[PDB]
């Protein structure tokens, strides 16, 4: 889990994910592990976006998280 989250944190904080590296990462770790890593990365990204959105809707990175999820 530690190694997989270390990889998916790199994956999430990027755009236009390369299919080859994503497929290799999926193959590397178990299904339970890959799902848990995805959930952990999403939770941390949403938490840091909310923390950075303390002032309000100004400079909202939640749209960036949604775009990452869409990609």
């Amino acid at each position: 889990l530690a190694e997989s989250v270390t990889e998916v944190e790199i994956f999430g904080k990027a755009t236009s994910i390369d299919p080859n590296t994503y497929i290799t990462w999926i193959d590397k770790y178990q299904a339970q592990l890959v799902v848990l890593s995805a959930q952990i990365a999403w939770s941390e990204n949403v938490e840091t976006a909310l923390s950075s959105m303390g002032g309000g809707g100004d400079a909202a990175p939640l749209h960036s998280v949604l775009s990452n999820v869409e990609v």
